[PDB]
């Protein structure tokens, strides 16, 4: 953290003299910790190489940001120099501000790149397609080792990785991988179609990251190959890349477990209109069935108007019994993610449940009725005892088989929020304490 | 999925024609879809490989399961074709079971390999230790690349990956990466202090899994090298193997987003009775707060027999008002985790939320007390709009300000559940439909 020195007058030799020896991560680390002029500055300086990394790993707003800004002349230079897939991810990041700075910032880039990049923005960013590099390693079944090991002594430095060399017909149709690992102990004179592998796992360009994503996870790869509706190979998935696809449909849905429905969403960056107006969308659906809620409590209120001396039971019961419907539909929730259980699941859930459920409304039970009596109300004390279990039971059974229910509808469970719980489980969570205490004094 | 056909007659002939052509996933996807009989035989065919395979990808107790049932003379067979470190984890797994089985299971294992996994236990299955596998390429500063190459032209299939070769003085101690990217283009005679990599990144010995993760994810790396308390070479992690500390740290943390409040935790596996000893602790301890809940329903019991004809707004009312304060703590307790925003970031987002806090109440209110006066109860209206809002407000900016609480504190803020607040933000939500309601009849 040295660099703050060599930068303070603006002058030129004792910065690049830092701007050589530190590696780009360093500096992203202490990026959002600079000034609007170091940071417009720095990026015009490193060689063409680190200044275009750093870039790649920067929000998507925060790059189209600086490329607004930085000097066109270093333009036509950090396009070149940087990874194809991250060029076009953020390319397009762009895109979504100035649908003309597009057509055009696209210009400074060689046609020979271009052409390849104005293929990359059809794909999806869901689909592999806005994952996969064209920048691989392909050769042919009829060839030798002595000379794939040749073939990359030269075009090394030009393809995203060549630890997995894909081998192809001549229609260009895949056929087989062939580790590194291999070519190097293998003769120099073998054929490439003998120590290949015919069993290859392959991805279509339309297959949604987290799919493509958990591939990567159960094969133990680094490298997947792209393929397109024919079965040519046309672009591969490296495993950073796709590390990142993992903490992202991790966050997106560590997100929709409260109201925040947005796809990509970070923090830093939304003005308090921004959130508001995303997780405003679903805190209101949720208070229009909640709203319910104390329309029922209407309904029974000539009865009511008796359960004069008590009611004040409807916080810690109609909330435990919301805690316990959450548990539930979070553990289930993310276990329909993790491939754990599943749709035809289901049954053995329910069973396993109920016994959790009556389980813990005793536990639970013992515990409210305890005071429910020591507070000072000994009179009708069953109300409160065989409601909360009645309910706990009742609750934990729901969030437990929500989930499914959307499923089995096609629906991301995790949209089952803990809020969407803590209101169903107040509707019917109530419901019970009525039929619990109307018919339990007649 | 043909497989269930050569295994119904329990012959030997056309089964092994099968167990030799199939992935080890194929089976461990329709492992949990078998019987206790099919596995406890299959699990005794395949070849030492896939057998070894196919286990180190299973629950921690189901694979200690599979130690006690499998027969003896396959045992000293699996624990060698099986990689290290993934014994390591898995060997260990035995052990919350049966500490004698673990002694004595232990003694089938060659003492060659025996005296290396009697290190790796001694590391906490948090840090480095229980990840870094020993089987790794290690060279000298002082040698060739036709050297490097020949040295990898045998030991190869015994290393868990040559991609990256690690270099090391005569001391043992790091000094250095080298791409093998690298050794296929550099001059045969360059030696090997001069392609090498000096500004080596590494982890120590006890650094726990999120953080090891974190670096590979940033660095885009795929091997990171494990040092001990002195600086010396004794382990690799592999992408593939940290790929996975991801969704166990995720599912970790959208556990603790509910009462769940165990380590590792699978589902099909725990009976209801594991679960409800777990989920149970904290489902109390959220009701034992929630118990003031009611007590303080009481304290205002005077004024309160006045507001009989109604109080029924006290479910939509403390509900809403729990929503909200969900929606914010959810989102900047994710953000604190990746790495967005921090412990210097709190006064921001304390601003920042006064505005969508009282953002949202107004619109809130609008919905509310639109009904409030249409439902029947047009008299005191101000009590429901005044609080609602007054509410939703200092709810938001609650669950918005305690994850960073933890931290300033060193506490995972992923603590601070939704429940844990749909129960904080009754027990001040109501406080304020009490003096909003007594202190707006006088
Ligand atoms: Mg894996
Ligand atoms: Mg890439
Ligand atoms: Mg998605
Ligand atoms: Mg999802
Ligand atoms: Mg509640
Ligand atoms: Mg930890
Ligand atoms: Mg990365
Ligand atoms: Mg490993
Ligand atoms: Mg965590």
């Amino acid at each position: 953290v040295s660099l703050q020195e060599a930068l303070q007058e603006g002058d030129t030799r004792a910065l690049r003299e830092v701007l050589e020896e530190i590696h780009p991560q360093d500096l992203l680390a202490l990026w959002d910790e600079l000034k609007g002029e170091h940071r417009y500055v720095v990026l015009t300086l490193l060689p063409k190489a680190k200044a275009a990394e750093v870039l790649s790993h920067l929000s998507p707003e925060e790059q189209a940001e600086y490329l607004k800004t930085l000097p066109p002349w270093r333009l036509r230079e950090i396009l070149e120099e940087l990874s194809l897939d991250d060029l076009a991810d953020a390319l397009q990041a762009v895109r979504k501000e100035d649908p003309a700075y597009f057509q055009r910032l696209k210009d400074l880039l060689d046609p020979r790149t271009r052409a390849e990049v104005e293929a990359l923005a059809r794909y999806e960013e869901d689909e592999a397609g806005g994952l996969m590099t064209p920048e691989y390693v392909a050769v042919r079944e009829g060839m030798t080792v002595e000379e794939v090991l040749r073939f990359l002594r030269r075009a090394a430095p030009d393809a995203e990785t060549i630890y997995y060399i894909y081998v192809v017909d001549e229609k260009g149709r895949l056929k087989g991988v062939l580790s590194l690992r291999d070519l190097i102990v293998a003769d120099p004179r073998t054929r490439v179609a003998e120590i290949m592998n015919p069993k290859v796992v392959y991805v279509r360009t339309d297959t949604d990251q987290e799919e493509v994503a958990r591939l990567m996870a159960d094969y133990d790869f680094t490298v997947l190959p792209v393929v397109d509706e024919e079965g040519r190979l046309v672009g591969i998935v490296t495993v950073d890349d796709v590390l990142d696809v993992l903490e992202a449909e991790a966050t997106e849905d560590i997100h929709k477990l409260g109201a925040v429905d947005v796809p990509d969403l970070v923090y830093s960056e939304a003005g308090p209109v921004a959130l508001w107006l995303a997780r405003v969308r679903w805190l209101v659906i949720l208070i229009l069935t909640g709203m319910v809620t104390s329309s029922i409590l209407q309904g029974f209120e000539s009865v009511l108007e008796a359960v004069t001396a008590l009611a004040f039971y409807v916080p810690v019961l109609l909330g435990t019994g919301g805690n316990t419907g959450n548990q539930s539909a979070t553990l289930i929730i993310r276990a329909l993610a993790t491939r754990d259980l599943d749709l035809r699941d289901w049954r053995r859930v329910f069973l396993k449940e109920m016994g959790v459920g009556l389980l813990l409304g005793l536990t639970l039970s013992f515990l409210l009725v305890g005071k429910v009596y020591w507070d000072g109300h000994p009179l009708l004390l069953p109300v409160v005892g065989v409601s909360l279990v009645l309910i706990v039971f009742f609750a934990n059974l729901v969030g437990a088989m929500l989930p499914f229910l959307l499923r089995r509808l096609g629906v991301d469970p995790a949209l089952v929020s803990n809020p969407l719980v803590a209101t169903l489980s107040d509707v019917t969570g109530l419901l019970i304490y009525l039929s619990v205490a109307r018919l339990l004094l007649e």
